[PDB]
């Protein structure tokens, strides 16, 4: 099992361990890394909200970013307790949003943002 994967392996190796740069550590690299911040951000909320829940998301955004902001920062914070097995779902989103509302989610912690 895995010869096939081995096999490439090899090949992969010497791409791999060869390690391509641009040469220079900026510009695209900036831009990278700026797309790597967002990108694992996205990446939990694309995965723990549904898609529905990002276009109520959406929506919200585009009706009080203010909260967005805070519900977004609230969602990394249960992304990162590792509890999403299932998808958060609008109401799920509506109802965490609705404790948000005003101000419900600064815990006594040092979040990340």
């Amino acid at each position: 099992g895995s010869a096939d994967e081995e096999l490439e392996a090899l090949r992969r190796q010497r791409l791999a361990e060869l390690q391509a740069k641009h040469g220079d550590p900026g510009d695209a690299a900036q831009q990278e890394a700026k797309h790597r911040e967002a990108e694992m951000r996205n990446s939990i909320l694309a995965q723990v909200l549904d898609q529905s829940a990002r276009a109520r998301l959406s929506n919200l955004a585009l009706v009080k970013p203010e909260k967005t902001k805070a519900v977004e920062n609230y969602l990394i914070q249960m992304a990162r307790y590792g509890q999403l097995s299932e998808k958060v779902s609008e109401q799920g989103l509506i109802e965490i949003l609705k404790k948000v509302s005003q101000q419900t989610e600064k815990t006594t912690t040092v979040k990340f943002n």
